[PDB]
């Protein structure tokens, strides 16, 4: 058998059915005779691909195949693959390259020293020595994909391997099992368990693996059973717990001295599926203050190894949480009292508060909508006024990377038909990877794109602020008009310049079965 | 002084006074006061940040500063530094990284083992130890992107390090001049002027560099007192010969046997300012043929090397175009005829041929017109179509990576705007950098923007042709309205039916002050 | 043919003779049927491999060809490549890899990521993607280690290869010639020889680059000329100018003030082949006190973007001193008057002082000697009190790393059969690579190796004052005889306790026929 077969066959026998990419030269061989049981999904730049792949791979909780033209291609992506890598996100990237008879000479599109081109933001990167070697090389990038932790990994493969026999062994690839599916020993789980029931004043903070490994239910769960109060980890990539339980406290501040405040007087500390921790702003003080203990359970050494202060246990999320769910004795404390509703604002009939959006998404969207946030300067207020109950219902750009929101909202809402994506974005996210919404349209994908226009980069002016720096330029960008961009990619477009009509653009939105992009006029913070 | 003062002291006296970026909050410590001497290029996305910078640089001919924000940021930015790679660009590209203190625990924005992000892509790739070091790497950076052969380079600086005291000892570093306009030693130079004045029937090919060293006027005299025909070595990034000079023969074929049969019957074929050479489709065969001996002159040494065959010279393209062109005797032999003019193409009252636009735009176009090229499928066209008698007049992408032209023509506009730039770009190309227009409105950029829409990837098609792949998915771009994406970015947007519309849009673009796009429907190949 | 006899062609061609190695699997089908016209050196660790291929290259200003294992062969070789990076030499590195059929599974000696494991300290890292193209690696290696900057470079190469059939193309590889001779050019070169003849007060700075490109015959009539007095620069790993000339001044001590205070006075500075500085220890000052204008040519673009102040050329050592000593005009200035003789020190019939040493080897030793340092508290006296009026006639470890000297001196002898090395080296020294005395033994190589026994790291016990660093441990090392280990290796073992013993010792260590080791007894600094 070809390479070319043997590869498609390891890829639908290890679940994948999928290949989203942006086609080239060096692609071809692989991409011709596209199989019938596989979809192809084009974007139409590699940053698109990506985030379409990286929301994909994030709703379905599994790897997402993605296939770029050499250098340019995967160079176009390394922006997306920075969000993928603190993500935890099982990509598999591959990229073609030149015929091996060229290398050498580097002809055009020649990816130079490939494997060094994604790091550092791949687990794991190579270009196979040999054609024979590619569907062994592919297994090897499937399962460092998805093992935890989980990440992007990365297969540069010559173009004139595809037509060459495969290594007559290969068939002993397509039915490998591999599992990561692990859990800290009885004898060390029982102390932990018992340090948990001996707390007299808990927090669990959680973070966004426990969204990947679907580990919610397990940890709304814990925390009743611990009657604890649950926050989710600063610069939160993902929602991990349902947003008005009883017990749920919201975001905390990405800062050491806000986080150790926020966390004074619990004297342990149950951090799940987190970094400890994602501060963003500099806030210096104190990691922690005196009488509190942190325990981690973490699925990627690299947290464990850097956390500034606690216990760590380097497990699987899914099987630590239900395991931890299950063992502990439910506490005779009294369970937290729900968070009280946030204070409707001052509205007049002009341009919209975020305030006001995000509390008529609420009313109106079902209650088992998904949310991609890149509003980069309403992002608190977002988290106090979407109720969101299900997992899966949060996506925000995990690296900080914008362009992230846009194309993942694409990949989220192919992953779940059934689930409307509403992806709330800022008029400067907006156009970073604008071009996704082409795919949209051609797939016929029901995203409702949100635009939040202030005319200005908000958050970048905001942290202007926060530093002190005063006549720095390029903080504004007025004159996009994101209607005539939609309608460019052939997406339909309303505009909602007061409530009236933005309540009329999200009824109008959420009944159409192609994708909607609302121009909402919002409230400049300036 | 503090590090920020000595650093923009230091590029003012190294002659930059301009910042093509895309700010975020570990660049505002540096863009903060920024100096009224220094001018700043706002882009909505790092691959039209860095394109334009690209084009900027391309055309001064001199280095082009970019910032921009940590991993995200310089991850969007990589696919177009593989093309600055490829052309030489003098680029220097800064990146803001998080406060020293917060690197370890890797806080949102840590752009983490910053160096290595950039490579293979840059000459030179480093963050500084301390922050009275900035202006030191600094000044490493402008140099080692000045030095030939000239190209991309990378700082990664914590953004608590602007604020900081500099060493009063940097000063020595503002006004340092690094040289590296070398010619080969006159013994060793006499040898090659003799084998060239030997010759019978000698060839000239020519590269980006000749261009890129304005010794484009050198290499004219050269071919004639050689009576020397000339050609443009492959996948060519610029044009460095004038296209209707009697000794020019046209852009060599992209192929190993191709070029070869060219060669044929040419005892010395003398390179200049390329690679040797840049092939795209494979098309082996002889590298040379027997009776071609091949010198080649390069200021890259890693061409040098990997040139498969021939004598090579490292040394300052210009140094060395401008001792050939005075040290060579003239020949007796007589001088080559002018190419023919190209045949008219039959065109009908309905879409157009790519080679009916290309003869429009010679006739309407004026003489000192510089092209782009991002219309992939018509290039070969478009070299034998375009009277281009001056230096600096064509650009394509130098690594092959699409998303170039567009950016890089605001940027050839900036750096010469007494001279009209037209990029001709594709329907798919278009959409890679596509809110780069946003800059050609913000900044009054007038530059021509033709989109050649045949509705497809045409130039995937053809090697999908000579591939032999049949039942490859997305290759072709339906759906797409450019007036509306321009209209979206404030760009002027005309329509290009017929030749007659097409005439009367380019008489409308060519007047206009603003920038302008013309979709242009063209007949598919398909 | 087969890539085996191919690349042997190649190297043969390319003037390469002679393979420095140490063997294993993955080289034996590059080994096998070893040609009759090359020659194989074998040495027992890989660190003595590439110093005593380090040495040949050095002395003989041509590049060597290594031959190491794999990883781990590669990895024991890294420490001598940190000194071939800084000397710039010229060494063409291969390692065996596994079968390409077994790298996949990483088989025993699969040298991972294998081109990465030299980085950074080489100029170029590759393994082939296809056996054919091993022949074209190679010339690329060859030429990249021997083009200006010279310096080391590493390919790896599977084991499968060498047996496969080459490309019949691979021929024009084989008298490829590739020139790095530059200077530059006319204009330029005028205004700086227009600023040699201006200077009133004129300084010379040489470094290893110099000695290297056996430009020190032009240097001494440039020095004659100008009537300029000349240092060597700091840490200097070779010796560019005879050391008992009129101008010459000696070895700048490697510290920032102390330079700056002898260069102040002196109103033009010309560096010539040297990084502007190596210091060494920190003695923070001035780079350079005002009303002196630094002007460096360097062959290497990466010292002259990091020189803290002066302007840069980028040219070749040769061509350009060779170009300066011919244009510059004979000034009437005096010649600078000789340096002193130094004091004899006071000497007992007990241990010698290192002072005592050097002056007696001066008036020993024949006047074509070769002298290797690695005798680390002496290297000022020592280039006080020898006398070497020739070129190549002084090795140190280029970026500091001990165990160059051993090796290094057998590889010098070895390239200069008539000119008697004499290497030393100190007793903590002397271990890092004694297994190269083996190599001296076998192949009858005889270099005289005296051991400065002092029982002690004497350098680090300076530093360890000018730190301030009390109760330091693993200072001193008794208890090794250097005798013994000598007659382990089969080589001539003498010592000498005192000055009798060593004017004896010398004597019959100069007319020996095969190695001889002295062990002599030094003055300890404690
Ligand atoms: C790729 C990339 N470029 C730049 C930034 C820096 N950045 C953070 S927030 C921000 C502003 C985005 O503005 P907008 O989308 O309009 O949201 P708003 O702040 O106005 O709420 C920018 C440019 C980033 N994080 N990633
Ligand atoms: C970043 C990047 N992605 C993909 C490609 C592959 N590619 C080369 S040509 C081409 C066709 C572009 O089509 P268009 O711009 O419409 O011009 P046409 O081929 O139709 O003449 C594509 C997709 C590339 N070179 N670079
Ligand atoms: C590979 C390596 N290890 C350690 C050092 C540090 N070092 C520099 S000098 C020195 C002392 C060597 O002592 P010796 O050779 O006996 O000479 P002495 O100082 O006594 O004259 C040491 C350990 C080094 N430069 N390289
Ligand atoms: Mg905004
Ligand atoms: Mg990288
Ligand atoms: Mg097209
Ligand atoms: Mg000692």
């Amino acid at each position: 058998a070809s390479v070319h077969g043997t590869t498609y066959e390891l890829l639908r026998r290890q679940g994948i059915d999928t290949v989203f990419g942006n086609p080239g030269s060096n692609e071809l061989p692989f991409l011709k005779d596209f199989p019938e049981d596989f979809r192809y999904i084009l974007a139409l730049q590699e940053a698109c691909v990506v985030g379409i792949a990286d929301g994909y791979a994030q709703a379905s909780r599994k790897p997402a195949f993605i296939n770029l033209h050499s250098a340019a291609g995967t160079g176009n992506a390394m922006g997306a693959l920075s969000n993928a890598w603190n993500s935890h996100s099982p990509l598999i990237v591959t990229a073609g390259q030149q015929t091996r008879a060229m290398i050498g000479v580097e002809a055009l599109l020649t990816n130079v020293d490939a494997a060094n081109l994604p790091r550092p933001l791949v687990k794991w990167s190579y270009e196979p020595a040999s054609a024979a070697e590619v569907p062994h090389a592919m297994s090897r990038a499937i399962h460092m994909a998805s093992m935890a932790p989980q990440g992007p990994v990365y297969l540069s493969v010559p173009y004139d391997d595809w037509d060459k026999d495969a290594d007559p062994q290969s068939h002993h690839l397509f039915d490998r099992h591999v599992s990561s599916s692990v859990r800290l020993n009885d004898q060390d789980l029982d102390i932990l368990v018992k340090a948990l029931n001996s707390a007299s004043n808990p927090a669990i903070v959680l973070g966004p693996d426990v969204d990947a490994a679907n580990a919610n239910a397990d940890c709304v769960m814990l925390a009743e059973r611990l009657k604890a109060p649950v926050w989710v980890a600063p610069s939160a990539p993902r929602c991990p717990f349902p947003t008005r339980h009883p017990c749920f406290r919201g975001l905390m501040p990405a800062g050491i001295a806000a986080i150790s405040q926020l966390l004074e007087g619990h004297d342990v500390v149950l951090v799940i599926g987190a970094p400890v921790f994602r501060y963003h702003q500099y806030d210096p003080g104190q990691y922690l203050k005196p009488g509190t203990r942190l325990i981690s359970v973490t699925c990627d050494p690299l947290e464990a190894a850097r956390a500034p202060m606690g216990d760590a246990i380097v497990a699987d999320i899914g099987a630590m949480a239900s395991a931890l769910a299950n063992l502990v004795e439910e506490s005779s404390r009294q369970l937290p009292t729900a968070a009280p509703e946030p204070a409707k604002v001052d509205q007049d009939a002009g341009r919209l508060h975020p305030e006001t959006v995000f509390d008529t998404l609420n009313d109106m969207a079902p209650e088992n909508a998904i949310y991609l946030n890149e509003s980069t300067s309403t992002t608190a207020q977002m988290w106090q006024r979407l109720n969101m109950r299900n997992p899966g219902s949060y996506y925000f750009c995990a690296a900080g990377g914008l362009g992230f929101a846009l194309p993942a909202a694409i990949g989220v809402q192919l992953a779940e038909p059934e689930r409307q994506v509403i992806a709330v974005i800022g008029d400067g996210s907006a156009n970073y990877s604008i071009s996704a919404l082409w795919t949209a349209a051609q797939y016929n994908i029901p995203t409702i794109f949100v635009i939040m226009n202030n005319g200005t980069y908000g958050a970048a002016r905001w942290f202007a602020g926060v530093l002190e720096a005063e006549n720095v330029p390029g903080l504004d960008v007025p004159g996009i008009d994101f209607r005539a961009l939609a309608k460019g990619y052939g997406v339909q477009a309303l505009k909602a310049d007061n409530l009236e009509q933005l309540k009329g653009s999200l009824q109008e939105a959420l009944s159409a079965k192609g994708p909607v992009l609302i121009e909402v006029s919002t409230v400049s913070p300036v």
